[PDB]
């Protein structure tokens, strides 16, 4: 039995026009939705776009923010050898610069048992996400997996 975790990441726009998505905040949960991680991450570059409409992040959060160098080291130690649940997580792998194995990667962006996580978390759980809590968006991705855990893993072996 492999230990399970779910993750949700918020990015900010660094670079000349905020074109580069830099990790700004992360949250990781168990199979039971307990908190393994939740911290504001100070990107190494200057933050040109906070993308608050999509991040919920402003400057006040970057005060007392765990630098990206530290957080990455912290974050990875959880993920190692754990089955990780995440919505479009390969998009975040590059901003974590860790491209976690595929046989342990479960992307709620495609649940082949059968789109934003907001609509999918109401459309399937009757939970309204977006009520500034990557913790909540992590548990949502986690419960979205437990909702389909049994039908998930069988087809993963049958093919």
């Amino acid at each position: 039995p492999r230990k399970m975790v779910a993750i949700d990441c918020e990015m900010v726009g660094t670079g000349p026009k905020g074109h580069v998505s830099s990790l700004a905040r992360c949250s990781i949960v168990n199979y039971n939705g307990d908190v393994l991680y939740d911290e504001y991450i100070l990107p190494p570059c200057h933050i040109v776009d906070y993308r608050t409409r999509w991040s919920g992040i402003r400057k006040q959060h970057m005060v007392n923010a765990t630098p990206f160098k530290i957080a990455r080291g912290q974050i990875l130690k959880i993920l190692t050898g754990k089955i990780v649940v995440g919505h479009a997580i390969h998009n975040d792998f590059k901003a974590l610069q860790y491209f976690h194995p595929k046989s342990l990667t479960r992307d709620t962006s495609h649940i082949p048992p059968l789109m934003s996580l907001k609509h999918l978390t109401k459309k399937l759980l009757n939970r309204d996400i977006q009520v500034h809590s990557s913790v909540e968006a992590a548990q949502a991705t986690m419960e979205l997996y437990k909702l389909v855990e049994v039908e998930w893993e069988e087809h993963l072996a049958r093919n």
